[PDB]
This record gives structure tokens, sequence and C-alpha cells, in this order.
């Protein structure tokens, strides 16, 4: 509705995003730009890194892969809590709430991973570690090709130069997608997303006055996310199908 | 912890329990206590009705036993999804997550099995069926003694008259037990349980105001289940020594 109302909606989402996510993009950027993390750049520094920082995840490539999984499962919970703060979400049909989270979390994880990345690597363990891109890119069998597309996405995504207040609204828009399979009541979902989209458009105008058609460009990225997530789940399928784990542990990571 | 925060924890757990478990106690009671033309189960009380039931919905004792196992495996899956929603669980050491599930799932299954039960039998196939206590109690060799202790517990547990919003918190409390064998970091688990216990205590006072010392009574039940689970695995052990030709990989790993 009114501009005052969209601004209030943007502020509400920002305040909630700050409480929901441990490491903001602003904090990550301060770290990546040297403005201090333990650096993992090869096999020996990896072994020291587990010695040094307290990894809760514990072949080298598998351990790293298991580390991605562990953090993603935490991210899913963090995003799930975030969604409850999106005005109207908790009033949706419970099955639709589940459906929106089920298909949304992977796109949001990918999006938010870009905040922890630059062209040279990725922050881990709330910023205590930094794993270099070239070291990840050089892992064996399929694992190297599993890590690198995330960086290829993140470098393009980061050229938009979004900040946390932009991302708080963007994340909400992805959750409130009325085309997820199996939704029971599309209408209030699109009505919410319509509101979030108005708030994002106003947010990008005020926060990036010089950035022409940034709204449109961000929407284009949101579409990309669908196919890159689909290729991700396909690679996830094969790595799980070949490189075997306890049944209880496998059940934790089934989703 | 502040009341508003404990109430918020109760709503989060209740909402997540509804999302993770397809047949709630509220639905089970609606089916069992009827009033219904649409929710009424087909009743299995003997061999003939069993054979008709398969039409409607490998000695009987084995078929029934494998039917439990399949369902118990699904329950494990449901319980694992539930646990991931308990605030703080997925942030624990991965080995401890596995350990909490390994020792927790059986106690929760029995707990939730009570919801599908009355003194006369148990709902099956998401409530389409109802198998009588006496028919199970009469199965052969050890299988007859295998079903009956579930009923003995359930009759005592159901007298507490808990509803699903209570059970959601109770179930979480069970998972977050810092005394499971082999845990590496007891303290953060105990810290989660402290909050869950505070939340259970407020939930039970508000939701059962006239039910004196229900918190204490509910905790006493949580201890029993530990031995009731032991009697189950001790029975299970013998079946393995007897029925050499028969467990799901998930159930196999949970045991030992
Ligand atoms: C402790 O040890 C570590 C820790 C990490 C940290 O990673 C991440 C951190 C965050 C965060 O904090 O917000 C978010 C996503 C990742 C990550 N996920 N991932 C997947 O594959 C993935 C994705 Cl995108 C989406 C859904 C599911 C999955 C998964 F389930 F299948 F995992 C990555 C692949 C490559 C990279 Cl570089 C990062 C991620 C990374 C690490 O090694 C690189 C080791
Ligand atoms: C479709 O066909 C059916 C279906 C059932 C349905 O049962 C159950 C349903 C549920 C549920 O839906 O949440 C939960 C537990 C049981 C059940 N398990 N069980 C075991 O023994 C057992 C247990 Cl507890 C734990 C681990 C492993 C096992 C097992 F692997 F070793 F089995 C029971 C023993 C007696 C009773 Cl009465 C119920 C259960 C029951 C049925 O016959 C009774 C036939």
């Amino acid at each position: 509705m009114e501009s005052a109302d969209l601004r209030a909606l943007a502020k509400h989402l920002y305040d909630s995003y700050i409480k929901s996510f441990p490491l903001t993009k602003a904090k990550a950027r301060a770290i990546l730009t040297g403005k201090s993390p333990f650096v993992i750049y090869d096999m020996n520094s990896l072994m020291m890194g587990e010695d040094k920082i307290k990894f809760k995840h514990i072949e080298v490539a598998i351990r790293i892969f298991q580390g991605c999984q562990f953090r993603s499962v935490e991210a899913v919970q963090e995003i799930t809590e975030y969604a409850k703060s999106i005005p109207g979400f908790v009033n949706l049909d419970l099955n639709d709430q589940v459906t929106l989270l089920k298909y949304g979390v992977h796109e949001i994880i990918y999006t938010m991973l870009a905040s922890l990345m630059n062209k040279d690597g990725v922050l881990i363990s709330e910023g205590q570690g930094f794993m270099t891109r070239e070291f990840l890119k050089s892992l064996r069998k399929p694992f190297g090709d599993f890590m690198e597309p995330k960086f290829e996405f993140a470098v393009k995504f980061n050229a938009l130069e979004l900040d946390d207040s932009d991302l708080a609204i963007f994340i909400a828009v992805i959750i409130l997608s009325g085309d997820r399979p199996g939704l029971l009541n599309v209408k209030p979902i699109e009505d919410i997303q319509d509101n979030l989209l108005q708030a994002l458009e106003l947010q990008l105008k005020l926060n990036h006055p010089e950035s022409s058609q940034l709204f449109a460009k961000l929407l284009q990225k949101m579409t990309d996310l669908r196919q890159i997530v689909t290729e991700h789940v396909q690679l996830l399928q094969v790595i799980k199908k070949t490189e075997t784990l306890h049944p209880l542990l496998q059940e934790i990571y089934k989703d």
C-alpha cells in the first residue's frame, strides 16, 4: 500500500533477518576484505583447521562434503524461523507452509552462500575459517565440480552489490512463490508475494538510486536459482548414490 | 526464561509436531470414540477378519510383526524430522545428534503409540484399521507377549489425558537427554533440555490447571519407558535367536 507501509515492512524483515542469521553479509564482507580467519588452502592446513576450529561435522573430500551438509541443515532451520516473521506466512495452510519451505530453502541457501564468498573462497564456521576456491575446485572425482558452480553463481550474484536490508526482502519473496508443486491455496501466497515485491522495488530505488533496473536484474537471478538448484540436486543425487554413512545419519540428511 | 518466550517455544514445537506426524492424538481419538460415519475403522479380531482386512484396507504372527517394523521405520523417519526442528538440536555435534536419535526413537514411539490405543486395541494403517488387544495377545510362540506390554504402558499413560500440544514438548524433552551413553558434550544438550523442561512445565500448568502435579507425574513416566524399551529389545533378542530367517537396516543400526 502506502510508502510508509512498505518501508515499515522492509524494516520488519531486516530486524528479523538480523536475529535469524548468525553471520550477516556486512560482517562477512568486513572479514573477506581484511577490515581474522584461519585459512584452509591445502590438505595440511585442512587437518590443522579441524585441530584449530571446533568442527561439529566429524577421506578428505567426503569430510568437506559432510561439512557443507551439516551447515545447510542448520541453514534450513534458520530460514524456517525467518519465514515465521514474514507477515501472513504463519496464517497460511500448514501444508502450504511446509511446501514453500521445502522448495525454497535450497534457493535461499545458495543465495545467502554468496554473501560468504568472493572469487577466492568462502567463509565457514561463523567466519572463523576461510576455504580457498582453488583448493575446493581441485578436489577429486566429482567433488571439485560440485563446489565450483556455487562460486560461479556467487561472483555474478555479488556484482549486484546487495546489502542485508536488500536481501532480507529478497529472501522473503523467494519463499512466497505461488508456483511450488502441491500448493493447496495459491491466492494468499501470491497476495503476500505481491506485497513483498512492492517493498523490494521501493527498497532498491531508495538504497541503490543509481543502479538502473536493479529490481529487474535481481528478479532474473531469482529465476536462474531454479535451474542451478535443480542441477545441484542432481549432482547431490549422484554423489550420495556412489560415495556411501550410518542409516540414522543418512536419514538426518535425506532432505 | 520469560513466559512469552516459553509460550513461543510451545507453539513452535506444537506447530512442528503437526507438520511431522500425520496421525495426531486428536485424530486418533476422533476415530476411536467415533461419533462418525466417515472416520470409522475396520476391526481385526481374528484370522478371518485379518484376511478380509487385507482386501478392505508367512504366518499371521510374522506378517503382523513385519507390519510393525515397516511402521516403526516410518516413525523413526518422522521423529528424525521432528528433532531437526527442536531449536538447537541441529547445532549439536553430529555424533551426538545420532546418539540422541538412537536412544530416543524407541521411547518416543511407545509414547506416541499410546495415542493410537485404548484398552481394547490399536489403530493401524493411519487409522483405517483397528486391531484388538486380545487378537494380538493370542498370537503364537513369543509374538503374543511381544504386543501386550505396549498396551500396559498405554493404558497408564493415557490416564494422564495429554493432548498433542503437550506431547510435542514432552517428546522433545525425551530427545534432549544428556545422559545417553557415549555423548561428547552433555552441557549444551542439558541447556536445551532445561528450556524444554521449563516450557513443558508452563504448558502443563496452563493447559491442565486442575490436574495437580502433572509435570512430576509425566516425568515419572519418562523414566519407566527406559526399562519398557529394555524389555522390548530383550524380547527382540530372543526372536532373532528363534526366527533365523528374518530387521530393517535403520532398525538394525539403532540396536547395539
Ligand atoms: C564446516 O565445513 C564447511 C562449511 C561450509 C559452509 O558452506 C555453506 C555455508 C552456508 C552458510 O553459512 O550460510 C550455506 C551453504 C553452504 C554450502 N552448502 N553447499 C551445498 O552443497 C548445499 C547448498 Cl549450496 C544448498 C543446499 C544444500 C547443500 C548441501 F547439503 F548439499 F550441502 C555448499 C557447497 C559448496 C560450498 Cl563452498 C558451500 C556450500 C563449506 C565447506 O566446504 C565448502 C565446509
Ligand atoms: C500395518 O500393520 C500393522 C501396523 C501396526 C502399527 O504399530 C505401530 C504403529 C506406530 C505408529 O503408527 O506410530 C508405532 C509403533 C507401532 C508398533 N511397533 N511395534 C514394535 O514391535 C516395534 C516398536 Cl514399538 C519399536 C521398534 C520396532 C518395533 C518392531 F519392529 F519390532 F516391530 C509394535 C508392537 C505392538 C503394537 Cl500393538 C504396535 C507396535 C501394528 C500392527 O500390529 C500390531 C500391524
